[PDB]
């Protein structure tokens, strides 16, 4: 279980999940004054048009 955390490019870090958590997520969106991005732990959260990708194959945030 190992995932990295590159909050909005900026700087990529390394933070895996634990305590009953083992799911990586890759969500991002850009709207009128509302662009954000997060890729740490998650999975449930999808819609239409935004960008979302869940993974859990040990180091799958590339």
């Amino acid at each position: 279980l190992e995932c990295h955390n590159q909050q909005s490019s900026q700087t990529p870090t390394t933070t895996g999940c634990s305590g009953g958590e083992t799911n990586c997520y890759k969500k991002r969106w850009r709207d009128h004054r509302g662009y954000r991005t997060e890729r740490g732990c998650g999975c449930p959260s999808v819609k239409n048009g935004i960008e979302i990708n869940c993974c859990t194959t040990d180091r799958c945030n590339n």
